[PDB]
């Protein structure tokens, strides 16, 4: 009885209960949603990390380099759901670059079949998701991905930034297919959230210089943000895109929705 | 129940049936929320207006340019909502420019006497309606105001325009201070609406060519517009305040949401 | 017999020999361009400042709230080229906003009285000399002004941004009246520059809080930078007002040109 | 004794009289800057071409794709300029997208390996020649490509405009880099250009929907722009491009300057 009671959602991009996708079905589900998630390779794992959701949701295999898992993808959503029904959400919360397209290895370095592997699967693959999920989603659906704003570049993120600017154009060609099916397509921009794999960087995974340009770059955040930012917490992130997900924002498609403390319309 | 279950909301800029306003204030009490409204110089006519609203709301008169209104603003909504009582959120949903600013009247030709009462009324008021209210305002609140796409140039809307890319600007200085009491503050941009006033323009109110060229303007929204648009119905508009409003869009301030169709994530 | 050889251009807003617009014209000057400059109310001091230009140039006293002295505009400066010459550019390096609209004192504490004159002098005069200098500017003419990038706030300077803002949104409306003319009119967004007045500031004029800030933002700009900046030497930016008066920038108009190091294309 | 008098400029991209590429090494040659030519695979072709420059310039060959083309490419040009002499300009005016990525054909339907083709030699390319070529550039340097807004979307673009999206970000990325040698990386982003190709398309080459779109888009082009914009000439394109290998633009980096009219700056 909630912002999205009654609407089937298919949400993509689990790994680890630090993920900002675990956080959006936990919100849409206590907000009476009904999900379907789908899951890279480890599915035993994401199995057993999605049983802690509020209810139940079946999960579905989804390797977004994989042609014949989006081929036959609209096919086992309607399974799970049941013929006859139809999606009103999708969430993409999918993203990667090889190491080497990020941190301390030098920008010029990155070899052209990492960073298209980081581009096919961070921003290629929401083009994919759509095609695939259009034919079953309802009038007045909403697909939604996640995103970073990379209009400047930073230290670091090299790479997975440049894969962002193909995403949010992406997401503008996305909008004008998806309105033909009455849906619409947005992008929201998360602050930086602790994931697993972000405190591995910050503590050094990827190089010293790369955790410590990206340490405080979060910190920096909070500062800016006039309402603040706590990277630990992916509850604010997790609503907005619900917010997208519900019949709230009507009118308004091919967009970016920044929450990030609004760090982003500060220059400090 | 809804949205806005148990919030109070201050809304201004009703003056007819027809205004952004008018729709914003419906959907607010559709969904829960207690009004106080503050109208400009004809409040026989707001008060006739407002009867036809859900629920009754008290009515506080509010000249943006004037000063002593704005002096006295919170302690009159206080007495409206009771003493130990706060507002959760504000509409700013005022705008104005003289004929000289707008229209067939060439931009050059416009007055700085002119242009600065349009700013006055249309931008800085933002600034003071924020100020006399936060003193007023919940933790978790949220101030919107209406405003429409700047940051291109466009016949006919002259300063109109200058005065939008202005209350932008504001808006970013205006999170800052909401901040600190814990307050958000965001502005809507919409895509054009049959307004009493726009309709007049349209029909030559203000010339025939500044009429044709805002014609042809509107046409070309719901034809860049993905999901199209419908300048006869701002539902679609107050619906996206709302959203604003809510609880669920916590991350985002500073910022502007596009309430337009995607007209503007399109060339064509 | 350099890159304005042979063009008459009208300079505004000399002050002191530490002026970006007096080095705008030096640079000029050395490029084999004709100048004419004004000045507005210490003309004694700036004629004494000016007889350091690399050659002499007629100083016409010009107060760009003063309706007289733009209409006789156009008159005094054919006077002083000669009846029958036309201007080839026009710089616009003038802005001003009382104390109250900066430093210290709080955002919401700035009276609308000084807002406004801030606004008159910074953004609206930008659209008063067009109109009086355009009848007297040959095809291929280009018209410039001082800005600097204000799509986020930031402290201090406050409302001096929400004029920057508004300056840039009447840039564009003066590109569509200028384009009649075969005129192209743009703006250029500077980084921080040590001028009489920045330094003052900085030393506390307005402000030990508004000090500190400005200090740390200009420090900011140079780690930013991708070739770094240099607040103390204001002649990249005077060769980048002479490129856009020259004629190897035909084809931009109505737009903003980034003469800050690069500064705004990194996050850090 | 013109813009460039002295530099030594490497540009690429010329395929027959009519590319953006050939009128860019014309001006230049033409202000007295010396020049070294790279080309695709058809080297007689462009051989023929070039030998109608104003003077004479060497050719070297340069397969973007072609690892073993970029690793020798800096040993090739220093032999072409003679050791001891370094480059002080570098122009990428490259791009394409294989036909699967652009007109009549669906945007879902392009494959991966096309869409990862087109931004390989698109977007990729220009880090690819930055890094082969700094090495042997001087500082004061300037590296520059050729690009089209894609902040909106648009169609039968399609994927190039993604890959334009991409470029853009590339190129924040590599003024990081180009500014340690002192050197500037900036884009130039032109209006529709009639070359071979764009007119081909025009004439139905990839449908004729996305002819007849692609021509509405022109003409919609020349009305925006407040000085006009003429398709059939890409003079005012080399001349901007040129603008940014001289000194009078030494403060700009990691931007992107318009030469398109001034249509981006116009809603219409
Ligand atoms: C200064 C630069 C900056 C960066 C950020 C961010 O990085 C921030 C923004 C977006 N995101 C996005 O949020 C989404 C989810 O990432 P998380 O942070 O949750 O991380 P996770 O690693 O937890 O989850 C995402 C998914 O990647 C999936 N995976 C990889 N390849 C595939 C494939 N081929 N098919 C299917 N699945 C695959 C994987 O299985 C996993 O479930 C991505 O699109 C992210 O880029 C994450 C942020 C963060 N801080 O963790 C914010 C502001 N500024
Ligand atoms: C191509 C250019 C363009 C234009 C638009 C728009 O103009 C669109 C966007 C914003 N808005 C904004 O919505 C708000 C409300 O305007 P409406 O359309 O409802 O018109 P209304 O005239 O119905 O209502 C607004 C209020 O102005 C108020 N008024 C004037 N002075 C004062 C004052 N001093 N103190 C208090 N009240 C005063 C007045 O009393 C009235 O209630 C304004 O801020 C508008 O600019 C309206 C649009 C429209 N189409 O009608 C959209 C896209 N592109
Ligand atoms: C983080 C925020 C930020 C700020 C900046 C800047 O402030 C930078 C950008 C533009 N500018 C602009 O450059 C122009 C010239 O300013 P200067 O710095 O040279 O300062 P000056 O004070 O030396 O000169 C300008 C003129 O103001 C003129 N004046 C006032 N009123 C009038 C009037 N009514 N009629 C005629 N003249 C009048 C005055 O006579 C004087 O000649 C203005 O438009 C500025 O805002 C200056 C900057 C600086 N650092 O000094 C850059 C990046 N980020
Ligand atoms: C509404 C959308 C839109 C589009 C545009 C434009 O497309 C406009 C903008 C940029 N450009 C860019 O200008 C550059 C040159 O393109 P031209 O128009 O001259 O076309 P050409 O085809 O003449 O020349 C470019 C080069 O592509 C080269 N090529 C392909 N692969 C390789 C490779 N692997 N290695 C080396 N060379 C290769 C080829 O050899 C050729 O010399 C590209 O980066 C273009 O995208 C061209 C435009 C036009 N109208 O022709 C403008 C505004 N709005």
């Amino acid at each position: 009885a909630g912002l999205l009671d009654g609407k089937r959602i298919l949400v993509s991009g689990i790994i680890t209960d630090s993920s900002i996708a675990f956080h959006i079905a936990r919100v849409a589900q206590e907000q009476g949603a009904q999900l379907v998630l789908t899951g890279f390779d480890r599915l035993r794992l994401i199995q057993r990390i999605t049983d802690r959701l509020p209810a139940k949701a079946p999960l579905l295999e989804l390797d977004v380099q994989n042609e014949e898992h989006l081929a036959s993808l609209a096919g086992r959503v309607t399974e799970a759901i049941g013929a006859g029904n139809k999606l009103d959400g999708v969430v993409h919360s999918i993203g990667f670059m090889p190491q080497t397209g990020m941190g301390i290895n030098p920008f010029f370095d990155a070899p052209y079949a990492d960073v298209s592997k980081g581009i096919h699967i961070s921003a290629y693959s929401y083009a994919s998701m759509a095609k695939a999920l259009l034919p079953i989603m309802n009038p007045g659906g909403s697909i939604v991905g996640m995103d970073f704003d990379p209009s400047r570049a930073m230290p670091a993120y090299n790479w997975m930034t440049v894969a962002k600017s193909a995403l949010e154009s992406v997401n503008r060609f996305v909008a004008r297919e998806a309105g033909k099916y009455g849906v619409r397509s947005n992008l929201v921009a998360a602050g930086p959230i602790r994931t697993l794999a972000m405190s591995a960087i910050v503590g050094g995974a990827l190089g010293e210089e790369a955790g410590a340009q990206i340490q405080l770059l979060e910190e920096g955040w909070d500062q800016r943000a006039p309402i603040g930012w706590n990277m630990k917490d992916a509850t604010p992130v997790a609503k907005t895109v619900c917010a997208l997900l519900s019949d709230w924002l009507p009118a308004t498609t091919g967009d970016i929705i920044y929450a990030d403390g609004g760090a982003h319309t500060q220059l400090l």
